[PDB]
């Protein structure tokens, strides 16, 4: 407990292409890069020679593979992934020294699932059984790991981010104190499906948005390492933007930029960070009527876009509207060291030692604060 040097820096990626960890599957071990995803619950890997993929899982080569004789079909708005369920021996080379028999969805067809140019071939769904596909009988990887080893029921993420290569750490079964400054503050996991949390108050540059409790969590708030943006519910997004525009009145920008429909650029080394507000989410504390506050910088919500071939320091506004509730994606998580305390049904937040900041302002985790009716920020059908 406390120092996990072997796991420090085990996360890699490219800006906007997520964070991945090296894993091995089967015997002999087939190495794959796997996207760390706290927003889903399936261990799903490419199993066929899709042209975008560096490699893929080849079941024929593995003496420990076991077929479950069940397909799985996961559709969504932009496309789909489908696969054949099995189990096999799984390890994380830069994780604990254990091998687990876990479920593997072997991907055999997809549409707009894999990213062209990316270096990952699969997705580690780290959320709970209730949202595993096809159903909650399919035990998620982390449940198998805890059930089969002496690994504590906890993991933490330091997602580092650029300011294009990213990095960070996934501490399996513990916390590394060198990855954060100040103290951890815990928010309760409302229900064990996604990592669900309750946002209790929103401030832009210290100004309360003044909306009802309930809107911030309509229909859900989640902590999601598989989403880039801070995604806010429609009404919350509107009020936030009105406020951000107002705070950034010194320089004007087209209306499309705020909808992430176009980019905006400055001359190199001359970004006016200072003209942009801090954003504060207050989270339900551990104790009745107690809350804490996390604060992100423009360095977190203005993402550097290197990819633009039509221009030779451009940025994307990475706060966006949602119909699925609040999603605290990379925009949030790049500010903090995030502890998913599954054992104690809570998520810790602390200032990330690696978060990108300037000489003037820092990402912050502050408390305690007094907030009443925090249960009422929560949503029910
Ligand atoms: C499985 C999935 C997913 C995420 C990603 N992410 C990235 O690629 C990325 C990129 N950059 C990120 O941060 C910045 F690096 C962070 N995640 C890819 C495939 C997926 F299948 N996981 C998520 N947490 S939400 C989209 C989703 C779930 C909902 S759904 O089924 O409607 C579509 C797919």
């Amino acid at each position: 407990r406390g120092s996990f040097v072997e796991m420090v820096d085990n996360l890699r990626g490219k800006s906007g292409q997520g964070y991945y960890v090296e894993m091995t599957v089967g015997s002999p071990p087939q190495t794959l890069n796997i996207l760390v995803d706290t927003g889903s619950s399936n261990f799903a890997v490419g199993a066929a020679p899709h042209p975008f993929l560096h490699r893929y899982y080849q079941r024929q080569l593995s003496s420990t593979y076991r077929d479950l004789r069940k397909g799985v079909y996961v559709p969504y708005t932009q496309g789909k992934w489908e696969g054949e369920l099995g189990t096999d021996l799984v390890s994380i080379p830069h994780g604990p020294n254990v091998t687990v028999r876990a479920n593997i969805a072997a991907i055999t067809e997809s549409d707009k699932f894999f990213i062209n140019g990316s270096n990952w071939e699969g997705i580690l769904g780290l959320a709970y059984a209730e949202i595993a596909r096809p159903d909650d009988s399919l035990e998620p990887f982390f449940d198998s790991l805890v059930k089969q080893t002496h690994v504590p029921n906890l993991f933490s993420l330091q997602l580092c981010g650029a300011g294009a290569s990213v990095g960070g750490s996934m501490i399996i079964g513990g916390i590394d104190h060198s990855l954060y400054t100040g103290s951890l503050w815990y928010t309760p996991i409302r229900r064990e499906w996604y990592y669900e949390v309750i946002i209790v108050r929103v401030e832009i540059n210290g100004q309360d948005l003044k909306m009802d409790c309930k809107e911030y969590n309509y229909d859900k708030s989640i902590v999601d390492s598989g989403t880039t943006n801070l995604r806010l519910p429609k009404k919350v997004f509107e009020a936030a933007v009105k406020s951000i525009k107002a705070a950034s009145s010194t320089e004007k920008f087209p209306d499309g930029f705020w909808l992430g429909e176009q980019l905006v650029c400055w001359q190199a080394g001359t970004t006016p960070w200072n003209i942009f507000p801090v954003i504060s989410l207050y989270l339900m504390g551990e104790v009745t009527n107690q809350s804490f506050r996390i604060t992100i910088l423009p360095q977190q919500y203005l993402r550097p876009v290197e990819d633009v071939a039509t221009s030779q320091d451009c940025y994307k506004f990475a706060i966006s509207q949602s119909s699925t509730g609040t999603v605290m994606g990379a925009v949030i998580m790049e500010g903090f060291y995030v502890v998913f305390d599954r054992a104690r049904k809570r998520i810790g937040f602390a200032v990330s030692a690696c978060h990108v900041h300037d000489e003037f302002r820092t990402a912050a985790v502050e408390g305690p604060f007094v907030t009443l009716d925090m249960e009422d920020c929560g949503y029910n059908i």
